């Protein structure tokens, strides 16, 4: 015998499989914070951790693990094979090419569609109902190459998209209104990023349009210049890179509130990219964000915003955009 | 009129001094994990971030304030000067630099002897949390250039073993860390003790059933629990090339009992002087008593005469570094 | 020596003052349900209760410090004398008569007001820095009540107000559109309960205004009749009450919601009652729902909301009510 | 079009099975304190509740989902019927009413609820609190056919988390870090197990010899004589208990709904340890997960503590026995 069974009499043996799995796949500083997010939240009673780099895989699983006496996941799991994500419910994909010094946009945007190309049949195999939520960039595009390599429905593919962008729009609004974020409603739509599309109309506290008491709200004619609340949300991107290299904290805690929404079942509405084609006049087999009920299917319904004419435009024009892009990849 | 007056009214503009603030002094992977950690728990209103490297400080400053829509904590401040670190109720130390030995303990006391001064000019009343390494001698360091009565020096200590440890307990049993209790004192890292006579199982010690635990006889190989703690530590360095999530969420914890006066017992290190035949002006790691005054109370221990040995070997050691210490 | 002697060495047995202690005056089932809500949010380091019923009191606080190993409340206290309420940062009161009529000659108002003439001088007396926050009913009667006995400033004075009727609306709409009730916005201002006024222009998803796509919203024309939304809202209240034969759930968690924006300085916007004298044409010294701003000093803020000529005449006609009640009232 | 085709599309009407849903059976103050802490936890996607007052019932779950804003738990139903409680991976019992009568009594409500549970969540694990709870965990597992790690008893758990309120008020610690164990037979008849009394594991008993016995200067027994006299006092003072027995239950929720594998004190099928021969459900120290009572901790009891647990064996067998089914 052993200490083991002197201490403990087994009643069952049956080794059972876990009920709300998720999986991160890619442990950079992304991946990572999404990971600490989703177990200080409770939201999985298993979590699984892919990379290539097998070392550093190791070395942030234990780390995890280390921390279980103050957590209420039970089982932490990691590996290069993709058995260890067998049957989750949610698997991001925080996994990217590094830009290499004279590499061309489009040569990136590439490298990353080989990377998917690897990536996406292994999670489909051994999570063939599980919901995918992208985060690595071109996040619109990325999140197009998951669904045509997947085959999912387009209500299994979410693109993280312009839910970090709202969140710090919202964080400024929040900063010259002296309101908590919560309070300070506005959407940011459309191609997550530089192209991103400000909803002047939908800003407001407690119901009150702000474009209705401020009808220059968005425009050059604007005396307070609220149009740079919009151009902060992309300046402090750049900023954050300069000061520290890269962004965790706020993409970790963004991603950790959309699969609050989809592993609880909420109905919740998040500005997140999903197929766009057939709204805005949008023809093409592109990604964008919109908000979105999120829930146990992943997307179940979207929030048909009414437009400006030059929103829609703008909107348009991003389609084409990653159209473009699009119908020059290799698969 | 501006739009954010022609949307709100103002009652006042009376601003009150913090009320639930805890500072962070040093950004790098250590004091961000606690940072998050401490943030995701709803334990401050208002965090404070000091380093002396501007540009990581302000851009890890950015990074949490983008994610204040996801949390609980309305304040998120840094800066080079000490005046963000105004009346902080809790203030976390992880600022850190074929060396000398006595050198890398000297180069972090010189780092101590600014950062120390300046948290005190701007919180008197503070309780200290030491997470920077040698943390027993850096906690001894910090508790004489602050001036500070013993029970507001708190050194993170053997916090993290012990929670490594009943990890692996765990692992082995195949019951929660939760459930599996048992303590690791003294000295943190190498030299830390497993206190075999408390590991137990729903008030069942593991001792009693299993005599041969912790000894070098057993078949079983308990001692390696212990073993593996150390083992373990040096693996996630090699593998990542440092550790940030556990003790992050280590410290959490400890704040969590100091900003919510919880009174519960966590192996932390304190000002062991008259314990164990003890004589020195030392810190080691025994189960405190954590409230909103610090340590208020430590249980007392029944040690075998090796552990007690173990103990007094580790305080002649540190009190040797500690003797040549420049202040 | 005594086994704690010599299992514990104590360094210092230094008193200090409780930092974030709450006080819920009236154990009925309003007062303990805030109570249970307030414990298992983690918003207090020390709990108090008072009420007059001695017997019910001290079962309620045992009950509560038996859950004690549960909860990260390190001390619930209870009394009859308001010593044990000294320091509070938040006193709530959901004190009230008994509703048999014939116990006096007083109307509920009447039994209400002197109630407070003997709570709020007491809670005032320990907890002078203290903000208050009224339940009791006709709240907006109560608010004013304690805010012209305690003298506190008028930040330091809030009601519950329309906090539930506009969490009952939202759930409401919710049911109705598929969608979580955090994600429906609208608000219910003005006077709580009967008299409650629905403010259809600021009822949105993601910013889209329900009234711009459904101009008929709120009108007697609606096909659709969105009217009875508010209408149920009332009618749930009264159904409650005839199946159950009180509210508690609901209005504790919603309690427990402003306490925490209060406690941990959030500074959330909520629908709650305010001393409204400066707005909508009202002269009077009258408290009404607005949406407020809530942190560590109670309302420093509050949003001025566009109201119809219909929705304003409402919210006067109540005003003019509340003070033909209030200028008749002896302090 | 209507205001909801105009505001929202639709990508698919599948609506799922709930994947972490748990009912609640009887609507009393003991019931309701289960359901809001439960809610305040985040431990379940659909909440249902079940009782034979109509009324009461609508009511409290009207004012549940009234709170909905405030919550994580998007679904929330009741019913007389049980097809309300369908698919539930937890389901807790709170239902109830000379000894013997009052046992029968218990045991023909028990009659119509099992076999209705059974019927709708055939794979469940069932949490009995309604008292005799011993008796009553017995007569559940009993009537459902269910295999004993699936057939919980609440036992001990609350008798357990007195003493620990207790022990933590005398030593000026945290419930928390005083470490404690109440076992056999709820209620009257429990037994503190003084061997396993510590604090950082520092043996009370070890360091205090004559503690647990009536020789003891100090009276430690008085925390265990309190535990008892306390269940009186609120009773006396309230007429019933409801927060306390709410939160610990909803812990013992939260190991199973996470499949957390924690240690508790609750009430499991003993035949075979302790010299007990015959089918009764006591408590012990009990590792919860998502198949319930996957193992057991092994308490080394003196003689003493062998015989109470036995004579409670006995006393229970002895009402079970006479017991009409
Ligand atoms: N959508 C948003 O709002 C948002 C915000 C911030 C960052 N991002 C994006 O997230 C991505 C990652 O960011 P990061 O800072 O963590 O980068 P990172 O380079 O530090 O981490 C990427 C990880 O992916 C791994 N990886 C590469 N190939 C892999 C493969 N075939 N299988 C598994 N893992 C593989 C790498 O080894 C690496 O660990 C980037 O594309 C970045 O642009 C998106
Ligand atoms: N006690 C434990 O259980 C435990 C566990 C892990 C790590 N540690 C310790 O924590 C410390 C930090 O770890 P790390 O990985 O984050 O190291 P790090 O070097 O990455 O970060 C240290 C930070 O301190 C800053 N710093 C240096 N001098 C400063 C000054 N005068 N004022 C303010 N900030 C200053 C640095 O700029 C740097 O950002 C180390 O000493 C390490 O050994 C302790
Ligand atoms: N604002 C809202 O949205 C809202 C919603 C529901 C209920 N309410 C109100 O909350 C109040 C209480 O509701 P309830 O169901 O708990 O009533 P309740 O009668 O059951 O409880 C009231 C308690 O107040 C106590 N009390 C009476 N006089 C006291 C005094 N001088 N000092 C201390 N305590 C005293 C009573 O003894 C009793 O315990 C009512 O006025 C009710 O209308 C308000
Ligand atoms: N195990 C423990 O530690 C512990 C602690 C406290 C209370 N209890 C027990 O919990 C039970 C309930 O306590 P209470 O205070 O809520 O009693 P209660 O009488 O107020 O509530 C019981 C409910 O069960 C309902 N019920 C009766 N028959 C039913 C049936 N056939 N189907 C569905 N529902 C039915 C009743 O209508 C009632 O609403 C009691 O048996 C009590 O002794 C156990
Ligand atoms: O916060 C970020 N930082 C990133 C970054 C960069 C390196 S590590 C993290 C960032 C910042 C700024 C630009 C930029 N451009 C980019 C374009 C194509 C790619 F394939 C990858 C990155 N990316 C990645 C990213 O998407 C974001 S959000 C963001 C970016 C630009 C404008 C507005 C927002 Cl809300
Ligand atoms: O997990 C760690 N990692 C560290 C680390 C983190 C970044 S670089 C090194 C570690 C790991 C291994 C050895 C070691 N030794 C050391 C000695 C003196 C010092 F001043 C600093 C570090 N330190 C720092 C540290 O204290 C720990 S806990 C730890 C260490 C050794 C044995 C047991 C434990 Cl529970
Ligand atoms: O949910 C309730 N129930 C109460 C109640 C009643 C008895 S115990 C609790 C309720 C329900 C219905 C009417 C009503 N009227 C009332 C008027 C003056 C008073 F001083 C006290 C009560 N009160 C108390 C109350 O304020 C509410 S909210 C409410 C009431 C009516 C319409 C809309 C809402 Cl959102
Ligand atoms: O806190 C309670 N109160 C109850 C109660 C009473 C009325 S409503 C709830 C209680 C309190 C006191 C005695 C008692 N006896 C009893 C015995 C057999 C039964 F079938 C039913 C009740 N029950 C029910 C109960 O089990 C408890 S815990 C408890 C009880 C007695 C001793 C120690 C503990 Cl830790």
């Amino acid at each position: 015998a052993t200490l083991k069974d002197q201490l403990i009499y087994n009643l069952l043996k049956e080794e059972q499989t876990p009920q709300n799995k998720i999986t991160v796949v890619g442990v950079g500083a992304v991946g990572m914070a999404c990971a600490i997010s989703i177990l200080m939240k409770d939201l999985a009673d298993e979590l699984a951790l892919v990379d290539v780099i097998e070392d550093k895989l190791k070395g942030e699983m234990m780390d995890l693990q280390h921390g279980s006496l103050f957590l209420r996941t039970p089982k932490i799991v990691s590996g290069k094979d993709y058995n260890v994500t067998a049957n989750s419910k949610l698997v991001i994909i925080t996994a990217g090419a590094r830009q290499q010094e004279g590499e061309s946009r489009l040569n990136l945007v590439q490298r990353n569609v080989n990377i998917f190309k690897f990536i996406i049949p292994n999670v489909v195999k051994y999570s063939p109902n599980c919901k995918l939520l992208i985060v690595s960039n071109p996040v619109d595009i990325l999140t197009y190459v998951a669904w045509k390599i997947s085959g999912f429905p387009k209500n299994r593919v979410i693109g993280s998209g312009c839910n970090l962008d709202s969140a710090r729009f919202r964080y400024l609004m929040g900063e010259r209104l002296g309101v908590h974020p919560l309070s300070c409603h506005g959407w940011v739509l459309g191609e997550h990023g530089d192209s991103s599309v400000p909803v002047w109309s939908g800003m407001n506290v407690a119901g009150v349009s702000l474009k209705t008491l401020h009808p220059d709200l968005g425009t050059d004619k604007d005396k307070e210049q609220w149009k740079e609340v919009h151009k902060q949300v992309v300046e402090s991107a750049y900023e954050v890179i300069k000061l520290k290299g890269y962004t965790s904290w706020a993409i970790g805690l963004s991603v950790a509130d959309l699969a609050e929404s989809i592993m609880k079942n909420l109905r919740r509405v998040h500005p997140v990219s999903t197929m766009i084609k057939g709204l805005y006049g949008i023809k093409d087999d592109v990604f964008l964000s919109v908000p979105c009920i999120l829930g146990q299917n992943g997307i179940s319904d979207l929030v048909k915003v009414t437009l400006t004419s030059e929103e829609e435009a703008r909107l348009k024009k991003s389609a084409d955009t990653l159209w473009g892009i699009q119908k020059e990849l290799q698969f």
